[PDB]
């Protein structure tokens, strides 16, 4: 009983539900048909149950990394996009939803980690890792730290341990491989060390997690912190003065942060299936349709191009875009959180001195693949 004849959708509380309702309703004037938004609580703790059952709602919005699992039960519909359509949300955002080579869900919005600096401590942000530790040594004389951002959680260190070859899982022809691991190769093992050696150097404290960085960051203290739009709003409350821009290099290439991309899924067990793909494609992916739910809650930077483009006249959101773009989409994968708890173990001992970052690099790299 998916009551065929009307769209229900689910979609969690933080987002432009009220915004993605006004899509709902200029759908409805067209062609008479009533959608229903909805944001339950827990909403991707549900899906999996009530879908598995052959209920739940006809469209599901969320980070695309979790609708692989979904797709591995099959709960979600394969897509169908023409070519002229999938032309118009960049192209490496229909990577994030892809399982088993099939188009599972329609890329909505794009999120990544940036630099965010102080325009009053550092007016020029620097644009490679190599400068940084020379940067901070001046910026102490005066009494502050040039960076402090999260070295407790993979997510934010792996940008800089990307950047030279690092990745989780080899992706290539629209799949990946679950036994090319990248974690303990030279590119890895280059920006590992950077980090470490940061941290001996006195540059960055191994302590020092989210909270004390985001502090440090909106008190003042350091000139530079890599965080997500997420974090946005605390810095406005701060009144710091402050800047998103593209993350540094590193041996001049760029440092890869994972990319997480809002996505539309369609549940297997619809009897709506042809509706939901008129209003995902012709209502929701246009500018009308995205700038709805914008105007409701910030969706950060879009896949679709044509949006994409005037959202970009806000530095923040351009860098969001571009560090995506240079990012690694996150794999959808259940091996994934092999890989999760292996480097957070790496990059800690590491930091720690407990490890050295061989061995700890090689000990992640033969659990993820073991
Ligand atoms: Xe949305």
């Amino acid at each position: 009983k998916i009551e065929e004849g009307k769209l229900v959708i689910w979609i969690n509380g933080d987002k432009g539900y009220n915004g993605l309702a006004e899509v709902g309703k200029k759908f409805e004037k067209d062609t008479g048909i009533k959608v229903t938004v909805e944001h339950p609580d827990k909403l991707e703790e549900k899906f999996p149950q009530v879908a598995a059952t052959g209920d739940g709602p006809d469209i599901i919005f969320w980070a695309h990394d979790r609708f692989g699992g979904y797709a591995q039960s099959g709960l979600l519909a394969e897509i169908t996009p023409d070519k002229a359509f999938q032309d118009k949300l960049y192209p490496f955002t229909w990577d994030a939803v892809r399982y088993n080579g099939k188009l599972i869900a329609y890329p909505i919005a794009v999120e990544a980690l940036s630099l965010i600096y102080n325009k009053d401590l550092l007016p020029n942000p620097p644009k490679t890792w190599e400068e940084i530790p020379a940067l901070d040594k001046e910026l102490k004389a005066k009494g502050k730290s040039a960076l402090m951002f999260n070295l407790q959680e993979p997510y934010f260190t792996w940008p800089l341990i990307a950047a030279d070859g690092g990745y989780a899982f080899k992706y290539e022809n629209g799949k990946y491989d679950i036994k090319d691991v990248g974690v303990d190769n030279a590119g890895a093992k280059a920006g590992l060390t950077f980090l470490v050696d940061l941290i001996k150097n006195k540059h960055m404290n191994a302590d020092t997690d989210y909270s004390i960085a985001e502090a440090a960051f909106n008190k003042g203290e350091t000139a530079m912190t890599i965080n997500g739009p997420w974090a946005w709003s605390n810095i406005d409350t701060s009144k710091v003065n402050y800047g998103v821009t593209v993350l540094p290099t590193f041996k001049g290439q760029p440092s890869k942060p994972f990319v997480g991309v809002l996505s539309a899924g369609i549940n297997a067990a619809s009897p709506n299936k042809e509706l939901a793909k008129e209003f995902l494609e012709n209502y929701l992916l246009t500018d009308e349709g995205l700038e709805a739910v914008n105007k409701d809650k910030p969706l950060g930077a879009v896949a679709l191009k044509s949006y994409e483009e005037e959202l970009a006249k806000d530095p923040r959101i351009a860098a969001t875009m571009e560090n995506a773009q240079k990012g690694e989409i996150m794999p959808n994968i259940p091996q994934m959180s092999a890989f999760w708890y292996a480097v957070r173990t790496a990059v800690i001992n590491a930091a720690s001195g407990r490890q050295t970052v061989d061995e700890a690099l090689k000990d992640a790299q033969t659990r993820i693949t073991k």
